[PDB]
């Protein structure tokens, strides 16, 4: 009750600031996600004993991949925590537990491969779910993991409160799913261009959620150059493997995923951070103009990936 959870100076003052790198320590990541839930949250909302319990049934369902790991998952909802902690008032009680939930668990059980890779090797999961299949299976992890003996972090919930939080959380994992962002921030650029967005429309909410979840998947492009540089190497390692599997399906990879076009890499960030990232956190930055540092790191970054090229370095 009394129990807080407390950081290392240094820690405590780079864990509020967007670009924090939460380190090489994997044993100090649960107490890093216990102490941004105690202070975005209470000490209240959730049951220490239950939520430690299920930090380590969603870390142990996390596999050995180079990129969509563990790390990925406490880095993603660092990156929701700076976002909740800097728009205090816009959300709900609920939203703030939903969400941060939502992001240690957006990529449970994911196996190093693109929706498409599973379409072509044929693989069950394509045959349950004909779109978003990863992540409709993400989300079902998650609710199964809720349902162990003594990890519903939500049991406290009044009945109505836990379906509004089950459906957050839905709406969070699925939107995730790059396909539908290029969509959802169409859809909110017009909004709020024609001036129409409305934070109380249910609708709009979802959208404006499901952006800033798109915004906290993709923050590694928005770290400080040498943790965004070497990210990059893990994201191209399950590219590269995806790509030789393609290859052994007798498929020709798109260049992204083919590890012999290793020279377009700099291209393929230029690409990357032009069609989607700076696209995202520009439309996040307008609906919710604390998000800014996000923008500017993003755009460093896009600078730093020209110098690649220019043969800079
Ligand atoms: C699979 C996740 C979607 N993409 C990324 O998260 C990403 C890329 C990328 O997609 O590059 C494509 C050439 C580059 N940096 N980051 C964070
Ligand atoms: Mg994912
Ligand atoms: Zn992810």
């Amino acid at each position: 009750g009394l129990m807080q959870f407390t950081l290392p100076v240094r820690l405590c003052k780079e864990i509020e600031l967007f670009h924090f790198d939460i380190g090489p320590f994997e044993n100090m990541w649960p107490g890093i996600f216990v102490y941004m839930v105690h202070r975005s949250c209470g000490t209240s909302c959730f049951e220490l004993e239950k939520l430690c319990r299920f930090i380590m049934s969603v870390k142990k369902n996390y596999r050995r991949v180079p990129y969509h790991n563990w790390k990925h998952a406490v880095t993603v909802a660092h990156c929701m925590y700076a976002i909740l902690q800097n728009n205090h008032t816009l959300f709900t009680d609920l939203e703030r537990k939903g969400l941060l939930i939502a992001c240690l668990c957006h990529d449970l059980d994911h196996r190093g491969f693109s929706n498409s890779y599973l379409q072509k090797f044929d693989h069950p999961l394509a045959a349950l779910y004909s779109t978003s299949t990863m992540e409709q299976h993400h989300f079902s992890q998650t609710v199964s993991i809720l349902q162990l003996e003594g990890h519903n972090i939500f049991s406290t919930l009044s009945s109505s409160e836990y379906e509004q939080v089950l459906e957050i959380i839905r709406k969070a994992i699925i939107a995730t799913d790059l396909a539908l962002y290029f969509g959802n921030r169409k859809q909110l650029e017009e909004m709020y261009q024609t001036g129409s967005l409305n934070l109380n429309n249910q609708s709009h909410r979802d959208r404006v959620i499901g952006l800033m979840m798109t915004a906290c998947d993709l923050c590694s492009v928005t770290k400080l150059w040498p943790v965004t540089k070497l990210t990059a190497n893990d994201i191209y390692a399950e590219f590269w493997a995806e790509g030789d599997e393609m290859k052994k399906l007798g498929i020709q990879p798109i260049p992204m995923m083919d590890r012999d076009k290793k020279d377009e890499v700099p291209q393929g960030q230029l690409g990357f951070y032009n069609a989607v990232a700076i696209p995202c956190y520009t439309t996040l930055t307008q609906i919710l103009p604390p998000t800014e540092p996000l923008l500017k790191a993003c755009r460093d970054n896009l600078s730093q990936w020209e110098k690649v090229i220019r043969g800079e370095e």
